[PDB]
């Protein structure tokens, strides 16, 4: 198999996941005591958040695209950033790190062509819907065309994400509320809704949202280890 | 911060806490949203296992000395093995890899003499509990007794961690026997017990042994967030 080499700590939380599936998926397809041939540099947080803060994106592009090249000098063969948010510097570590380089939104647009869906909604932090560093790669390069929530709309779901779901509050009124943007943008024509990030999943069971959903941590973690057999796209 | 070198994948699921306590760790120690910058390369655990029934047991080395080597070239600054019986091989790691290498049994000394003991015992398989890459470590750098129980001990010991403890099963009959053991040590001047796994410590709370208990895969964690704050 091809090592794999994950950019994480962003946050350490969010990277053990990114692990144990990559690892559960190997053990599953080969078998016995097979485990994934892994890479992982993780970064203090701090100094992450403190160029964000200071919008100092370029500094984080560096900082990641140097350790890129480190984990290219250990052996490793792709890179999988383990986080949504810092896609925004993914043209910086592509650019500089030769190695493969498996965007998050390239492994969701893989997902929603593979299901013939055209059309989607994406909610996670403001910034990642805002954005168009997740959103404007799935128009550009799978002719997706994905929608967003209003304003009013992001600002409520930003507020929820950072003032409970990180904090682990999952409340009926949030989840409801949730519940309710999903059934409005499947309204305006969305056939599938993109979950861009794991606590919006934990807070809006499948059965709560009228449109598929996309968990693209899970299905991030699910190509990378399709990328490390050599499978399909990736073949 | 110095930034940990984790060798891992044996198994990758005893690999997941290292990483959450050294996180964990330097977030209590830095406060804020610090975590720790950690460089892990997990094994493929299948190549390993082969190695041993290939009957290339240099191989084994080999790999495990590779890596600590791939680690140092990617920015990392000492080695963390993250499997007590691997140390088996440690000779080829430190001997190859000039990065400090934090022995399990090096941190568990440190834990040790901080806690002013001379003399302890430990329990883990037969493996670790009979052969010298552990207890070897701790008395020749530490001058620290390690005792371990008698042969019909060892026997049992090892039977429940491969037969139940490995398989998600903790009996009461097996934890009184583990809590009867220790009392036994504690008879024959032992002045902590040191737990050589994990599942060790699943099944026998510190609080239900007669003597203070070192958790060695625990306290490896800790002494490299140690070494990457210089304390």
């Amino acid at each position: 198999m091809k090592t794999i080499g994950l950019l994480g700590g962003m946050s350490w939380e969010s990277t053990i996941p990114y692990y144990r599936l990559i690892n559960e998926g190997i053990k599953q397809r080969l078998g016995g005591l097979h485990s994934a041939q892994v890479l992982l540099h993780s970064v203090d947080f701090h100094e992450i958040e403190e160029c964000q803060r200071r919008g100092e994106w370029d500094k984080t592009g560096d900082i990641l695209a140097e350790a890129a090249l480190g984990l290219q000098r250990a052996g490793a063969e792709g890179i999988v950033l383990c986080t949504n948010t810092m896609h925004k510097v993914a043209d910086a570590i592509e650019s500089r790190c030769t190695l493969p380089f498996l965007h998050i939104a390239d492994a969701t647009g893989r997902a929603i062509t593979g299901a013939g869906m055209t059309r989607v909604a994406l909610l996670g932090t403001r910034y990642t819907m805002e954005q168009d560093f997740y959103r404007g790669r799935l128009t550009e390069q799978f002719s997706i065309n994905c929608l967003i929530p209003e304003a009013d709309e992001r600002a409520k779901i930003n507020q929820i994400i950072f003032e409970e779901l990180c904090l682990g509050q999952f409340t009926e009124a949030s989840r409801a509320y949730y519940a309710q943007v999903i059934a409005r943008l499947a309204e305006q024509g969305a056939q599938g809704v993109i979950f861009g990030c794991t606590e919006i999943g934990l807070l809006v069971p499948e059965e709560r949202s009228v449109l598929p959903v996309f968990d693209t941590a899970a299905i991030h973690a699910e190509d990378a280890v399709a990328f490390m057999l050599s499978l399909e796209h990736h073949h």
